C-alpha cells in the first residue's frame, strides 16, 4: 500500500549492468533493485522506530513524558552508575589480542556510519549546544545527573548533536525518521576508497597511472607510506597539541584518526593497496591505472572478508556462529544486504573491549623510550604521535603483543572513553562514549531491550528476578531496575552489552542473535562476495585462503616476528614466529598474459 520513494539521497544511479568492479557508491550490486546496500540512504528497520512522539523526537526529550509509564534515567546516570569503574587491574582478555578490538572497529567502519547533522554550523546554536546546554533541534544534550563530579568542572551538560536523517536536515511530521547510513553496507573495503565517488577520486594517485592510492608528501615512515594529510582547517588533530601541528590523515572514511591504532591500521591497508599495485604491475605492464586500481581494490575487499568471517566473527560469536552463518550456500539477489539501525549499536559491543593504554613495543618487543605505554585518552585524534614519535611498527607489535579488554559485567567502559572522550568541534577531553552510546540508541528512535529478546526470540524478563537469571547477576539486575524501572525501558545498548557472553564467543545471546543475522545478510546479499562463483577463479580463490593478518604486516611494516594467529593472545617470543615462514599472497593466478 505504502511508498517506493521519499530521500534527498538520491544522485544520479545510471548502472554499468556487466561491470566487474563495485561502485563506489555501493549501487548496483543488486540488479533487482540497484539502490540496496548503497551509500547516502537510510538505515533498515529490522523493527519499527520507537519515538517518544512516534515520529521523530527522541525518548527523554520532554521531561514530564515517560516510556511505558516511567521516565527513562539520564545516559550519564546509566553510564556512572553501570558502564563505569576504576580498577583496570584484571580487566584484560587472555584470549584476545588487540588487534581482536581494533578489527571489529576497522570492520564496523566499513559497515555503517550515522553522522551528526549541521544546520546551524558555523554558528554558535551548535556551540551554543556545550555553553548554554539548550535543548532544541538537533541539539540534544547528554545532561548530567546530581552528583555527578563534571557539573562541578565541565558545565551542565555534554553537548550532543542528533544524527542525519533523510529526506531533509530539518523538518519531519509525515512518517517516522529514519537515520543515514553515509557509508556502504558491503564488506567492501568503503573505509580505504571510499563511499562517494568525489572522496574516492581525491585519495587516489592520478598523476601516476600506476594504481597507487595518493600517499603523504610531508613524511614518511622508514620510506614506507603514510595516508596523505586531511588538509582541512581547523584540524582535531593539530589541536591536541598545536607545536606539533601534525593534521588528521585523509581515508577513505572520515573517521581513521579518531585514535592512533585504528589510523594504524588505516596505513598497513592503504600501503597493502600500494604493494599490490606494485606487484601486479610488474606482473602485467598492459594494465593500465584504472585496471591497477580496481583490480587491487578487489583484492583488499577479499582480504577484509575472508580476515571477518574466518578469523574474526567466529570468536566473537563462538558458539553461535553456526546457528547465524552457515555455510556459504551462494549469492542470493533476495536478501537485504543493508545494515540495520540497531546494528549500529549491537557492533558498539567493541567499546568494552578497549583497554585503558596503549603501548610501543621495540624489535624486542619492549617498552620502546621511556613514554612507552600511553593512556589511551592522549591518542583520541592524535596523529603526531606516530610521525613524530617512531612510526607504526612500535604500535603494530603493541596490537600483536597486548591484549583487548575483556567485557565484565561489574567493569564494563574504561574511564579513559568514559570520562576522557574527545570530540571534534570540542575542546575538551571531557566527553562519555557510553553516556553517547545511550543518547544515540534513543536518538535513532531504538526499540527497547525485551522487544529485541522478542525478536530474537529469547525471553522477556518483566521482574527483578527475571533480568538477574537473564544476566546472571543480582547486582547488575537491582542497578539496571533501580534506573529503568521495567526491563522493557533498558535501552539496547546496555542491555544487549549486559547479557553473559556465550561459550567460546565474547557477546551474548541478545548480541550473537542481532549480530548473526547482518553478517549472514552481509555475505549472501553480496553480488561480489569474494567466493561467489564468478568474481574470481579458483586459482585466485585458492591463493586467497592463505591471506593472514600475520602476511599484511609482514609485508608492510619493518617487522620480522609475527604470530600464527594474531587474533588470539599471544607472547614473544613463544607464540611469535619468523615472517620467511608465514604463506604469502601469491598473485601468479592474477597474472593475463591476454594482451
Ligand atoms: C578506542 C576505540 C574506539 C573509540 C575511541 C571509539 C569512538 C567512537 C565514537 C566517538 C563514536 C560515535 C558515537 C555516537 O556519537 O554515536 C563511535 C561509534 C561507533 N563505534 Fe566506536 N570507538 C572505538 C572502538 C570501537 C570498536 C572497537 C567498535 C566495534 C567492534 C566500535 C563500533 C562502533 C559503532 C558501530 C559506532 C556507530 C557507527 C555508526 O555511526 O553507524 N567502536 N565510536
Ligand atoms: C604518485 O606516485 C609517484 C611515484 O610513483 C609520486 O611521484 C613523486 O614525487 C616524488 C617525491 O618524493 C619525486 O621523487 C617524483 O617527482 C615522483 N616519483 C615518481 C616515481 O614518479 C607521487 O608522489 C604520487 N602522487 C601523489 C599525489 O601522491
Ligand atoms: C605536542 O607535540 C610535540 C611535538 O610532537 C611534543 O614534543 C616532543 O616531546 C618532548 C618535549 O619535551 C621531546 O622528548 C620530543 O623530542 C619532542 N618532539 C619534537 C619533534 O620536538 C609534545 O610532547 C606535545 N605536547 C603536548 C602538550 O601534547
Ligand atoms: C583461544 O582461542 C582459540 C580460538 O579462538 C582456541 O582455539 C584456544 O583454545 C584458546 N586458547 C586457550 C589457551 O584457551
Ligand atoms: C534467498 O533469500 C531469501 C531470504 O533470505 C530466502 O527466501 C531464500 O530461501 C534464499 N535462497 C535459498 C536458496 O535458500
Ligand atoms: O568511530 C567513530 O569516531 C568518529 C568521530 O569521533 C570522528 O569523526 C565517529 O563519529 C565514529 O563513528
Ligand atoms: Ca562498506
Amino acid at each position: 500500500s505504502w511508498e517506493v520513494g521519499c530521500g534527498a539521497p538520491v544522485p544520479l544511479v545510471k548502472c554499468d549492468e556487466n561491470s566487474p568492479y563495485r561502485t563506489i557508491t555501493g549501487d548496483c550490486n543488486n540488479r533487482r533493485s540497484p539502490a540496496l546496500g548503497a551509500a547516502n540512504r537510510a538505515l533498515a528497520r529490522w523493527l519499527p522506530a520507537e519515538y517518544e512522539d512516534g515520529l521523530a523526537l527522541p525518548f527523554g526529550w520532554t521531561q514530564r513524558k515517560t516510556r511505558n509509564g516511567f521516565r527513562v534515567p539520564l545516559a550519564r546516570e546509566v553510564s556512572n552508575k553501570i558502564v563505569g569503574y576504576l580498577d583496570e587491574e584484571g580487566v584484560l582478555d587472555q584470549n584476545r589480542s588487540l588487534l581482536f578490538m581494533q578489527w571489529g572497529q576497522i570492520v564496523d567502519h566499513d559497515l555503517d556510519f550515522a553522522p551528526e547533522t549541521e544546520l546551524g554550523s558555523n554558528e554558535h546554536s551548535k556551540t551554543q549546544c556545550e555553553e548554554y546546554c539548550i535543548q532544541g533541534d538537533n541539539c540534544f544534550p547528554i545532561m548530567f545527573p546530581k552528583n555527578d563530579p563534571k557539573l562541578k568542572t565541565q558545565g551542565k551538560c555534554m553537548p550532543f548533536f542528533r544524527a542525519g536523517f533523510v529526506c531533509p536536515t530539518p523538518p519531519y511530521q509525515s512518517l517516522a525518521r529514519e537515520q543515514i547510513n553515509a557509508v556502504t553496507s558491503f564488506l567492501d573495503a568503503s573505509l580505504v576508497y571510499g563511499s562517494e565517488p568525489s572522496l574516492a577520486s581525491r585519495l587516489r594517485n592520478l598523476s601516476s597511472p600506476l594504481g597507487l592510492m595518493a600517499v603523504n608528501q610531508e613524511a614518511w615512515d622508514h620510506g614506507l607510506a603514510y595516508l596523505p594529510f586531511n588538509n582541512k582547517k581547523p584540524s582535531p588533530c593539530e589541536f591536541i597539541n598545536t607545536t606539533a601541528r601534525v593534521p588528521c590523515f585523509l581515508a577513505g572514511d572520515f573517521r581513521a584518526s579518531e585514535q592512533i591504532l585504528l589510523a594504524t591500521a588505516h596505513t598497513l591497508l592503504l600501503r597493502e593497496h600500494n604493494r599490490l599495485a606494485r606487484e601486479l604491475k610488474k606482473l602485467n605492464p598492459h594494465w593500465n591505472g584504472e585496471k591497477l586500481y580496481q583490480e587491487a581494490r578487489k583484492i583488499l575487499g577479499a582480504f577484509i572478508q575472508i580476515i571477518t568471517f574466518r578469523d574474526y566473527l567466529p570468536i566473537v560469536l563462538g558458539s553461535e556462529m553456526q546457528k547465524w552463518i552457515p555455510p556459504y550456500q551462494g549469492y542470493n539477489n533476495s536478501v537485504d544486504p543493508r545494515i540495520s539501525n540497531v546494528f549500529t549499536f549491537a557492533f558498539r559491543f567493541g567499546h568494552m573491549e578497549v583497554p585503558s593504554t596503549v603501548s610501543r613495543l621495540d624489535e624486542n618487543y619492549q617498552p620502546w623510550g621511556p613514554e612507552a605505554e600511553l593512556p589511551l585518552h592522549t591518542l583520541f585524534f592524535n596523529t603526531w604521535r606516530i610521525i613524530k614519535d617512531g612510526g607504526i611498527d612500535p604500535l603494530v607489535r603493541g596490537l600483536l603483543a597486548k591484549k583487548s579488554k575483556l567485557m565484565n559485567q561489574d567493569k564494563m567502559v574504561t574511564s579513559e572513553l568514559r570520562n576522557k572522550l574527545f570530540q571534534p568541534t570540542h575542546k575538551i577531553h571531557g566527553f562519555d562514549l557510553a553516556a553517547i552510546n545511550l543518547q544515540r540508541c534513543r536518538d535513532h528512535g531504538m526499540p527497547g531491550y525485551n522487544s529485541w529478546r522478542g525478536f530474537c526470540g529469547l525471553s522477556q524478563p518483566k521482574t527483578l528476578k527475571g533480568l538477574q537469571t537473564v544476566l546472571k547477576n543480582k547486582i547488575l539486575a537491582k542497578k539496571l531496575m533501580d534506573l529503568y524501572k521495567t526491563p522493557d525501558n533498558i535501552d539496547i545498548w546496555i542491555g544487549g552489552n549486559a547479557e553473559p557472553m556465550v561459550e567460546r564467543g565474547r557477546v551474548g545471546p541478545l548480541l550473537a542473535c542481532l549480530l548473526g543475522r547482518q553478517f549472514q545478510q552481509i555475505r549472501d546479499g553480496d553480488r561480489f562476495w569474494w567466493e561467489n562463483p564468478g568474481v574470481f577463479t579458483e586459482k585466485q580463490r585458492d591463493s586467497l585462503q592463505k591471506v593472514s593478518f600475520s602476511r599484511l604486516i609482514c609485508d608492510n611494516t619493518h617487522i620480522t616476528k609475527v604470530p600464527l594467529h594474531a587474533f588470539q593472545a599471544n607472547n614473544y617470543p613463544h607464540d611469535f614466529v619468523d615472517c620467511s615462514t608465514v604463506d604469502k599472497l601469491d598473485l601468479s593466478p592474477w597474472a593475463s598474459r591476454e594482451n
